[PDB]
């Protein structure tokens, strides 16, 4: 039941935000589902789409090349880094900033959506008034309560989720572009995706600070066919380490398969 999410946090420390939702039955579970938590890098994930859309409207092309400079790198650009004083793809950039998490990658992206207020904007077109999207990389990762900076809730993503990999926000070869993104995370192997049952099919994207807060979100297909699930999950200000919290977030994955 929900209250296992009580429990679980209370193993943890700190809040833990869920939001498991089931569209195509409008079966829902979850913990803290409208509070604020820190987004760190999910924000990647409408970043990524906000892209989508501009390319979708004839705005943007995704092999539009960007160039990279030295002062662009900063800590964790593990593509980008390759990179200085040539250019890269709005797609490649995309998918560095997705599958690794690039952080040079996100803030030369930012720009070609009008930054942080402009992804802001952009959710909110599409029905999402509730997360801010404020700094840039590094300073994003910063939280403190009662600042909506940089925050989301479980509940938001979990509709961006359903938005822009199910519903028709994007083109269908962008919204498939963006879930092949999402399954080819490689940050993601011990956290939600190591306590799910087999069966399904896992995208996701990861956030942590590297001291006290983790986040993943997920779209999960059933390989036998059927509905997808969307699962959120942010874990803040925790008592535990990044491995601790991996095992909470392995945990939720394990507590979200009982209703799959």
């Amino acid at each position: 039941s929900d209250a296992d999410f009580a429990t679980l946090e209370k193993t943890s420390g700190g809040r833990l935000g869920v939001c498991l939702w089931h569209p195509a039955s409008g079966a829902r579970y979850g913990h803290r589902m409208d509070e604020r938590f820190p987004m760190c890098s999910t924000v990647k994930f409408p970043l990524a789409a906000a892209i989508l859309h501009r390319v979708d409207a004839g705005k943007l092309s995704l092999d539009q090349r960007v160039a990279v400079r030295q002062g662009d790198i900063i800590s964790h650009s593990p593509f980008t880094e390759r990179h200085v004083g040539k250019d890269m793809t709005v797609r490649d950039l995309c998918r560095a900033t997705l599958i690794i998490s690039d952080n040079a990658a996100a803030n030369l992206l930012l720009p070609l959506i009008d930054g942080p207020a402009g992804l802001t904007a952009f959710l909110q077109a599409q029905g999402d008034r509730i997360t801010v999207s404020a700094r840039n990389e590094p300073e994003l990762n910063h939280f403190a309560p009662g600042d909506p900076r940089d925050t989301t809730s479980p509940a938001a993503m979990a509709g961006n989720l359903q938005r822009f990999l199910l519903g028709d926000v994007l083109s269908p070869a962008s919204r498939q572009q963006l879930a092949d993104w999402l399954i080819d995370n490689q940050t993601g192997d011990a956290r939600l995706r190591a306590g799910l049952p087999q069966g399904w099919r896992v995208g996701d994207k990861t956030g942590s600070n590297g001291q006290d807060t983790s986040n993943d979100i997920a779209a999960l297909w059933p390989l036998a066919g059927g509905a997808p699930w969307l699962l959120s999950c942010y874990l803040q200000g925790s008592a535990l380490d990044d491995d601790g919290r991996d095992g909470i977030l392995r945990q939720v994955g394990e507590l979200a398969g009982a209703r799959l």
